[PDB]
């Protein structure tokens, strides 16, 4: 339907049904000078386990003009847009990465970033992968599904990001992350855990970034969510970052 | 600072520091015909625990459809959010939509739901009046130690029709998360069971694919340690009214 645009400065507008002729996006605020090509978008799309750049780049670098994306169709656009934001944010030394914290009753503890890209579950502990595989098989046998907890983390973000009262950084992240269909809950920092009363502000104080790492936890309802969560986090961070230069 | 406006159709734009001469909001989009006055706004403000002047947008006690200017003299930052939300509640009530909140948890004290009526009978928004003595003595334990603790508020909207929500980016759960998470104390938002039932009437909160079911819409909010309930209700009401007006287009 008609809520097909997101962002203020760094803006994504999108169109297409998954069964129709194509998906199309226009990404609107990307600063000039970024080395960008269809394979940069391909790498992010594949992590989820065909993108044509129609405009907004000249000899392999971004001009400042709107970028048209086209996907031929023989979550796509959200991820492809986010790949542009990640690639830009990388240039400022900002890294947005996600992992699975929980698959149903199996709490998975964090052991390394590197381990995340080595398994199908985005599990940061490779010793839990056998258990996670066997649990999934059990679900596959019973035909029923179950929720998960995704954790998305942005490192190197400077302090100052966020625009109170209504467009607080935690609030804009909540919007973008909760827009994912599976996501029924969002936490910045410790959140609902330790209602009872590194860092548990989760990088955000009074809706402005600390300079600390920004940490969001996502709750996924019973029906590949990590890449689309990272994409949304990157889009919001880039959008807020560009609204900063303006001051 | 500069993120001082919320909404597309039913919109709230604000200004003022809590220490300055005044607070001002302009509420844009309220349908005409609503019986509205300064006392309707006062009732919601006091539940936070005359003041608000309606500068425009009402003629002989009813809303004209033109923008409503609100002014709160500073003889606090949450005031305009609550006063704008009062207008939305009062409209939504007319369509048989009720937005109400309660405290589900004060620190380690889980407090179970017993009645709506009990909510407005105690200082904790506790829906169980049998927990109130415990909740009070917990309070003079914290007050002794000068330290504070968090809470969990539950906000519920009843009577909402199916069809509200605008995918992909302006899904109803998403627009609620934005508005609730904008409250300063709020560090977490769930629609339905959420985080509590990762290991798995209606747990879904009345929202399916980001569109309302017709079922009651239930949101839980995690408040960091540092009165939140009225402001959560106000925010929920504003988003529901905005989405409903936006729906009216076919």
């Amino acid at each position: 339907m008609s809520g097909n645009t997101y962002g203020k400065l760094f803006t994504v507008t999108t169109a297409g049904e998954s069964h129709g002729p194509a998906l199309v996006a226009i990404v609107d605020g990307c600063p000039p000078g970024l080395e960008l090509s269809a394979r940069d978008l391909q790498r992010d799309l594949d992590r989820r386990k065909e993108v044509e750049i129609l405009s907004g780049v000249f000899e392999g670098k971004t001009t400042g003009t709107p970028i048209g994306l086209l996907i031929r169709n023989t979550t796509a656009m959200r991820v492809a847009a986010g790949a542009i934001a990640k690639k830009y944010l990388a240039g400022l030394g900002i890294q947005v990465r996600g992992y699975m914290s929980q698959l149903g009753p199996i709490e998975i503890p964090f052991r390394s970033w590197d381990s995340v890209e080595q398994n199908a579950f985005f599990s940061p502990d490779p010793d839990k992968v056998p258990e996670l595989e066997a649990y999934m098989d059990q679900l596959r046998r019973d035909q029923d599904s179950v929720g998960a907890k995704i954790t998305v983390v942005a490192e190197g973000v400077p302090p100052g990001l966020g625009e109170p009262i209504f467009d607080r950084l935690d609030a804009e992240l909540a919007h973008a992350l909760m827009s994912i269909n599976a996501v029924k809950g969002v936490e910045i920092g410790a959140g609902f855990a330790s209602i009872a009363q590194s860092n548990n502000a989760g990088g955000i104080l009074g809706g402005i970034s600390s300079g600390q790492p920004i940490v969001a936890h996502l709750a996924l309802k019973p029906t590949r969510a990590t890449p689309i969560a990272e994409a949304m986090m990157a889009i919001v961070l880039l959008d807020q970052l560009l609204r900063q230069r303006g001051q």
